[PDB]
């Protein structure tokens, strides 16, 4: 079995996921995910080896008959995905890079001489590295997974094949108090001046913490807000609001599209209900109670109540989400939230490995 991610890390973490060019995994449909994983010969779980999208069904190549049942298998493309670990740990960052630049060469020499084939559970050359699978069912083929034989291709990462996932002490968002917090709140969809707007409008109000309060409320704002913004741009069935009720055409398949997903620049990958636990049973319902007019002076009423209310509910940004991730004194953890970055940028790619 694939371990499961870490969830504590003392200060800020990132995990990244590097989907692969030059070859396919076939697995019987419906199978999990996870079919393996690389740690260091040490033990330390470096990342997991998992199926991403769909290529379509897979046949056995005819010169490659070998009496097995293939009756139903998938291909997918092949994505690997690093187990987090500190923003600010140099030695982990890097020997991610290059397990996964090793794992790479592994799969070159892999399609050349094995193609077709399940991989097998080794130890790399300089003894560093060590393949660990959890699933045997699978088969790695060169290119599309049609042909027996490969085009002699080496495996390769590039950065339309990237993405990086920073997790943060949820308390910290709106502080603008390091590099990465600084970094998630340029996010294009965060209005910072929601913080300064709530301040304002709690001047009476004795709030246990006034300053988490505001950072809360702007944080959850932005998020309601942009979730309506995005379901009117792109006709997205919430709970029970119909975008054809205001004459919007739907033009995505849900909150997951990865059109839309991508429309967020940087995805919030943990339930936004969850930050309501960081602050007082009090605060929490000033900070509550206040983001309704936000949405209902900008969207209409019906629009306003289901994006509040799918949110209230437990509603996710965009499917399942990371929402079990804690920060700080590991005794006393506090709740990370976590960030999608669908396009590395320039402050992250050094912690992304390059075949160039
Ligand atoms: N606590 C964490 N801090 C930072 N990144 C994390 C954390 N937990 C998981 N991640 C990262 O989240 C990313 C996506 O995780 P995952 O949920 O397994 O993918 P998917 O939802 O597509 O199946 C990976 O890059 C992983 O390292
Ligand atoms: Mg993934
Ligand atoms: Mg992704």
């Amino acid at each position: 079995a694939t371990p499961d991610f870490p969830t504590h890390f003392p200060k800020s973490s990132i995990g990244i996921e590097n989907e692969l060019a030059g070859l396919v995994v076939a697995m019987p449909a419906n199978s999990a995910q996870k079919f393996g994983y690389v740690k260091s010969a040490q033990g330390d779980a470096l990342f997991m080896l998992t199926k991403d999208m769909n290529q379509g069904s897979y046949q056995r190549p005819p010169s490659l008959q070998d009496g097995k049942n293939y009756q139903n298998w998938q291909t997918h493309t092949v994505e690997l995905v690093s187990y987090p670990c500190e923003m600010d740990d140099k030695a982990a960052v890097e020997t991610r890079k290059q397990a996964m630049l090793w794992l790479a060469t592994h799969f070159t020499t892999h399609i050349d001489q094995s193609n077709h084939q399940p991989l097998a559970p080794i130890q790399s050359e300089d003894g560093r590295f060590v393949i660990e699978i959890t699933n045997a069912k699978h088969v790695i083929a060169a290119g599309n997974g049609i042909s027996a034989e490969s085009q002699g291709q080496t495996i390769t990462m590039t950065p339309s094949g990237q993405q990086a996932t920073v997790g943060v002490a949820a308390k910290g968002f709106g502080t603008s108090a390091t590099p990465e917090l600084r970094l998630l709140e340029s996010a294009p969809w965060y209005q910072k001046s929601l913080k300064s707007q709530f301040a304002s409008l709690t001047s009476a109000e004795n709030l246990d913490d006034k300053e988490l309060a505001a950072n809360v409320f702007a944080y959850l704002t932005s998020i309601y807000l942009k979730t309506a913004e995005l379901a009117k741009k792109f006709g997205i069935y919430i709970n029970e609001w119909d975008p054809m009720s205001e004459q919007i055409t739907p033009n995505a398949n849900g909150l997951t599209d990865p059109k839309v997903k991508n429309a967020w620049e940087i995805l919030p990958r943990t339930k936004p209900s969850k930050i309501v636990e960081i602050l007082s049973k009090s605060d929490a319902k000033a900070v509550m109670k206040h983001i309704k007019p936000q949405l209902q002076s900008r969207y209409s009423e019906s629009l306003s109540k289901n994006v509040f209310q799918y949110f209230q509910d437990g509603g996710e940004v965009a499917g399942h989400g990371i929402n079990n991730a804690t920060v700080g004194d590991k005794h006393s953890p506090e709740l990370a939230i976590l960030f999608e970055f669908r396009t590395v940028p320039n402050e992250l790619q050094s912690y992304l490995p390059k075949t160039e």
